[PDB]
């Protein structure tokens, strides 16, 4: 997250964070069995961790459950990053607690304007890289399609939606992709793609969740 603010321990309880050995992704817990993440972070060995605030130190309330399958959506395209948008099944059932939460589903699409809270461990700047160990914040409104568009003219498919700073500064990153975009305690985005990080004209691009709600439950259902 580039120019976004520490969220303080715990206080994003559905925030989780893909480890192969490292953090390589976020992610939202939905239910105690189930995660939903970006289909392009997918990779064989997945260790979901849950409960986090420094990743690299064990402080307490950390849960470490496998991942038992991951499911990307069987369009998704890895070239336009179309249905970009993949659930991860635990090995075991979260303890769902104070500090470990699922967060809902919407019921309705975000119209331009919302404002939501984006959430992850990935690179803080710009120019160049620099991981946090702590948790990361930013407040950001969606944008209008027509905005998202412009900047992205012929890239933009019905399943996405920008949200950000068109002035550049405050956007999302590598390393936040697969987290969390959720407005009025709905989830509504996931951290897909955009060129490069925090640039000016040059918003965040998420998957739109509104559009799989019904594939979501219907695969978490036969699964
Ligand atoms: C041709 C086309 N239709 N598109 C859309 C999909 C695709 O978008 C992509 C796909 C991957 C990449 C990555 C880098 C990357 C990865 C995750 C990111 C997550 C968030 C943001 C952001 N600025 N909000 C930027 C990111 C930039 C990389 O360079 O490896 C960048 C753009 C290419 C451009
Ligand atoms: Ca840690």
């Amino acid at each position: 997250i580039v120019g976004g603010y520490t969220c303080g321990a715990n206080t994003v309880p559905y925030q989780v964070s893909l480890n192969s050995g490292y953090h390589f992704c976020g992610g939202s817990l939905i239910n105690s069995q189930w995660v939903v993440s970006a289909a392009h972070c997918y990779k064989s060995g997945i260790q979901v961790r849950l409960g986090e605030d420094n990743i690299n130190v064990v402080e307490g309330n950390e849960q470490f459950i496998s991942a038992s399958k991951s499911i990307v959506h069987p369009s998704y395209n890895s070239n336009t990053l179309n249905n970009d948008i993949m659930l991860i099944k635990l090995k075991s059932a979260a303890s769902l607690n104070s500090r470990v939460a699922s967060i809902s589903l919407p019921t309705s699409c975000a119209s331009a304007g919302t404002q939501c809270l984006i959430s992850g461990w990935g690179n803080t700047k710009s120019s160049g890289t620099s991981y946090p160990d702590v948790l990361k914040c930013l407040k950001a409104p969606i944008l209008s399609d027509s905005s998202c568009k412009s900047a992205y003219p012929g890239q933009i498919t019905s399943n996405m939606f920008c949200a950000g700073y068109l002035e550049g500064g405050k956007d999302s990153c590598q390393g936040d992709s697969g987290g969390p975009v959720v407005c009025s305690g709905k989830l509504q985005g996931i951290v897909s793609w955009g060129s490069g990080c925090a640039q000016k004209n040059k918003p965040g691009v998420y998957t739109k969740v509104c559009n799989y709600v019904s594939w979501i439950k219907q695969t978490i259902a036969s699964n």
